[PDB]
């Protein structure tokens, strides 16, 4: 395909975050940057840190421009403090352009960087509304689109146990079947609306407003499929019931205890598939994405240990890596929609595969959103 050079430009397959190489400053300073659709700030470690192998050295960049303003960004897991500036930025295995972007030099941090993760910064791909200090600090992708010809669209193929980030388009070799789109409800986080949830085909039977209580987002920076407390509780009960041929401790379901199997003997078959129906592009029409235990049971560095990766949240549903690793996801910003298609690299077995199917009839989907 025409976008071949961007294929396989991500790393972090069996790791702690998917990252892409980004070259900043002049002379060139390339760093590993976490791909995060759950935030909107581009920031890079700029001082030595125990978990960082390399960092941004502003004094060595002749093109660096100090903005003379501090910036602080808290996340679900950790936070960092830094200094704002702008510099030249290019993505070697991404678009063939170079833009001057806002860059936050991370000088201090608390539980942000992850030991052994190999990434030294973060690329917040969400919208300006949630950028810090405020929405006036233009995010990287916004700069890319405004300064260049690059189409306002990117797509992610996260390959778990690194993947491809196609910028400006789509590569058809990354998925099979059809692409199904759900509207981006509002441009801040990549917010979507979930209208129905099934465990092995069985409806969880909860008011859809509960599935999006507060909000539902697609976030490549979050490991798990996080669900509102009420939904999490009902989901776990149903999953346990469907996998009753085997019993596991309560801690396993809370992500506190790991369960290991002899190398290559994990009974994937005893666990149910999980389906999330998303609002479609046509009135009263929806489609569903289905993941396998290979997606929600994550390996932990002759024993194969796994952690149940569906957890609870008090800030809404978060469709993280657990969801994204089963699909090729198209962030069509230009048409305010997110597309899903079965990923050509998703992990499965000879009996089941992840799926994206439709259409389905779902009424009153507009009422599912939180106001
Ligand atoms: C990068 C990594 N992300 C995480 O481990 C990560 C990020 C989160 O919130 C967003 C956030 O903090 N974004 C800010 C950027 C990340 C900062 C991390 N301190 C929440 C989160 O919590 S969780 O519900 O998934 C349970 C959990 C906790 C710790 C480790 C694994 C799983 C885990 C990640 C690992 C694997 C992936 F496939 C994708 C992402």
């Amino acid at each position: 395909g025409s976008f071949v050079e961007m294929v396989d430009n991500l790393r972090g397959k069996s790791g702690q975050g998917y990252y892409v190489e980004m070259t900043v400053g002049s002379p060139p300073q390339t760093l590993n940057i976490l791909v995060d659709t759950g935030s909107s700030n581009f920031a890079v470690g700029a001082a030595p840190h125990p978990f960082l192998h390399r960092y941004y050295q502003r004094q060595l960049s002749s093109t660096y421009r100090d903005l003379r303003k501090g910036v602080y960004v808290p996340y679900t897991q950790g936070a960092w403090a830094g200094e704002l500036g702008t510099d030249l930025v290019s993505i070697p295995h991404g678009p063939n352009v170079t833009v001057r972007a806002n860059i936050a030099a991370i000088t201090e941090s608390d539980k942000f960087f992850i030991n052994g993760s190999n990434w030294e910064g973060i690329l917040g791909l969400a919208y300006a509304e949630i950028a810090r200090p405020d929405d006036s600090l233009e995010p990287f992708f916004d700069s890319l689109v405004k300064q260049t010809h690059v189409p306002n669209l990117f797509s992610l193929q996260l390959c778990g146990a690194g993947g491809s980030m196609i910028i400006g388009g789509i590569d058809h070799s990354l998925y099979t079947g059809s692409l199904w789109y759900t509207p981006i409800r509002r441009e801040w986080y990549y917010e979507v609306i979930i209208v129905r949830v099934e465990i092995n085909g069985q409806d969880l039977k909860m008011d859809c407003k509960e599935y999006n209580y507060d909000k539902s987002i697609v976030d490549s920076g979050t490991t798990n499929l996080r669900l509102p407390k009420k939904v999490f509780e009902a989901a776990v009960k149903s999953i346990k019931a469907a996998s009753s041929t085997e019993k596991f401790p309560d801690g396993f379901w809370l992500g506190e205890q790991l369960v290991c199997w002899q190398a290559g003997t994990t009974p994937w078959n005893i666990f149910p598939v999980i389906s999330l129906y998303l609002m479609g592009e046509v009135t009263n029409q929806s489609f569903r994405i289905t993941i396998l235990p290979q997606q929600y049971l994550r390996p932990v560095e002759q024993d194969d240990c796994y952690k149940f990766a569906i957890s609870q949240s008090s800030t809404g549903t978060v469709m993280g890596a657990v969801i994204m690793e089963g699909f090729y996801v198209v962030f069509d910003r230009a048409r305010k929609r997110i597309g899903f298609a079965v990923s050509a690299c998703h992990v499965h077995d000879e009996f089941r595969t992840a799926a994206v199917e439709g259409p389905f009839v779902t009424l009153d989907m507009e009422d599912c959103g939180y106001n």
